[PDB]
């Protein structure tokens, strides 16, 4: 037999880091 | 022959975009 | 056949949290 297909995709990545501080 | 099984899951996705700036 | 390759990478993650307030 041939190689199997690629597996399922990986999980959703983590959330991004917090945004910048707001202005004065 | 039968195809092989699907492979392992992919890598975890990359971290998301940084969040928006805070409030004033 | 052999097991397949690892799957595609996961989706990039959600946006990060909003940033901290600015100074008063």
């Amino acid at each position: 037999g041939p190689p199997g297909p690629p597996g399922p995709p990986g999980k959703l990545g983590p959330p991004g880091p917090p945004g910048p501080p707001g202005p004065p």
